[PDB]
């Protein structure tokens, strides 16, 4: 009986297994060349943003709000929006939905430079020790007489944060759950670990290695420094302002500079209006010089969404394409690798080359990123009679890029099976439009082979 009404614990039937991602991969990829377009020489590296992206653009969505759930992820995802309300995944799963609704008719994208969709990502924070993540969710196909179901919770429920997941949003402590008197910096290192349990209970066995700094309170800082798990930071002041091509350092537990943007008061800009500005500024620069745009954001609303599909239109897969849209920690990971990793190419015979690259994370947690960019210099798609890769690679695209080639190369462990995920949820629910998007979505991350074949056939 669709009519009647239910009250439920949002859910959502998988979660990608954080908890048994590898920390180690080892990349082997041979590249076999065409017999008359044998190379004298090739070398290689990782460039400074992934994807040879221009620039950069972080954003983290604070207070555990509903919008980064209701708006942000569902205008990022092509999910059902509405101008005034808030649904949770029990509405979208369930396809009760609210009377203004309406889509975008897109996602929002770059591409990855090889001719696949890379969705915009961002993190939220997590309210990991706050009983309020368990409020259930009223779902009532049909029910016209109120639309109170879909009214603002005053934070994500447990169930939509586990499904954004699914689609790589990312994540940071914030506020932790004790009296203010007793938010002192050693009360706060005791309290972290009660959170991270939580988190990793609810999130398959994820851990949390982010703060997102909440209220300007240093306490925060000075205790998530005392709490190894936590890898990176961000803050509005005590930071550092990241410049992606100058940054030399070890960049391991540095507080990054982020700002919201805020509007003169009365003025009636709006934070995107804001950040529109900023961007515009900032794209004046020779990329070199630019700065990161790193965004902090509260409530996200219909102009969030707007703003949202300008970035998809002017500097993403509508656009010029020149921007990495991306969380933080993605962005730390790939710093790492950058740092750490050193790709090599060693000619195997006249007209086989072998590229090899490690990528090992810190010690703390895996690495939930795990992809990379790796450029070929003297190499030309046109030369290539075939490429193969070992069994670490389970994501590869590859192609020109200006004079160069490109390969981006995904290690994520369980890939094809979360692919696989998708496909089955597009099986049980084949008149969902935005379900077998997804499908082919995550179908085309990943490298050819078998099961690649099988799942295409699969969601044609």
């Amino acid at each position: 009986d669709n009519g009647k009404r239910r009250d439920v614990i949002c859910e959502t039937e998988f979660i990608y297994p954080f908890g048994n991602e590898t920390a180690d991969k080892e990349i082997e990829i041979t590249i076999h060349l065409k017999a008359d377009r044998q190379v004298g020489y090739l070398y290689t590296e990782i460039p400074t943003l992934k994807y040879n992206k221009d620039w950069l653009f972080l954003m983290t969505q604070d207070d555990c709000m509903h919008s980064a759930f209701s708006y942000t992820w569902a205008a990022i995802h092509g999910k059902p929006l509405s101008y005034i309300y808030y649904c949770d995944l029990a509405h979208l799963q369930n396809g009760d939905l609210p009377p203004d609704y309406y889509s975008l008719g897109k996602t929002l994208a770059t591409t990855n430079g090889t001719g696949q969709e890379v969705r915009f990502s961002f993190g939220t924070t997590v309210a990991a020790d706050d009983d309020l993540m368990n409020t259930q969710t009223w779902v009532q196909n049909g029910y016209t007489r109120d639309y109170f179901r879909f009214y603002k919770k005053t934070m994500l429920v447990w169930g939509n944060l586990q499904e954004m997941m699914n689609y790589g949003v990312s994540i940071a402590f914030h506020d932790l759950n004790l009296p203010d008197e007793d938010k002192t910096e050693d009360k706060l290192l005791a309290q972290f670990p009660v959170a991270q349990s939580m988190i990793r209970e609810k999130l398959n066995n994820r851990t949390c290695k982010m703060l997102a700094e909440p209220n300007g309170d240093k306490n925060y800082i000075k205790a998530a420094l005392r709490y190894d798990k936590i890898r990176t930071l961000c803050a509005q002041s005590g930071a550092t302002k990241l410049y992606p091509f100058q940054e030399n350092g070890d960049i391991e537990q540095v507080v990054i500079e982020r700002a919201f943007y805020d509007p003169p008061e009365g003025s009636g800009l709006t934070n995107p209006d804001m950040i529109k500005a900023a961007i515009l500024k900032e794209m004046e620069n020779p990329k070199e010089e630019r700065a990161a745009i790193s965004i902090g954001a509260h409530n996200t609303d219909t102009g969030w969404v707007n703003f949202l599909e300008w970035l998809n239109d002017t500097y993403g897969r509508d656009g010029d394409d020149s921007m990495w849209f991306t969380n933080q920690e993605e962005y730390y990971e790939y710093y790492y690798y950058r740092l750490h990793s050193k790709p090599e190419i060693k000619q195997v015979n006249t007209h086989t080359w072998k590229l090899t690259l490690n990528l090992n994370g810190e010690d703390s947690a895996p690495f939930y990123y795990p992809s990379v960019t790796v450029n070929i210099f003297g190499l030309k798609m046109g030369d290539i009679e075939s490429i193969k890769s070992n069994e670490d690679v389970t994501g590869l695209s590859y192609g020109d890029h200006k004079d160069f080639f490109m390969l981006n190369i995904d290690c994520r462990k369980y890939l094809a099976e979360h692919a696989e995920n998708f496909v089955k949820r597009y099986e049980a629910n084949p008149t969902d439009v935005s379900a077998k998007a997804d499908a082919n979505y995550f179908v085309n991350m990943l490298k050819d082979s078998d099961k690649k074949t099988e799942l295409k056939k699969r969601i044609e």
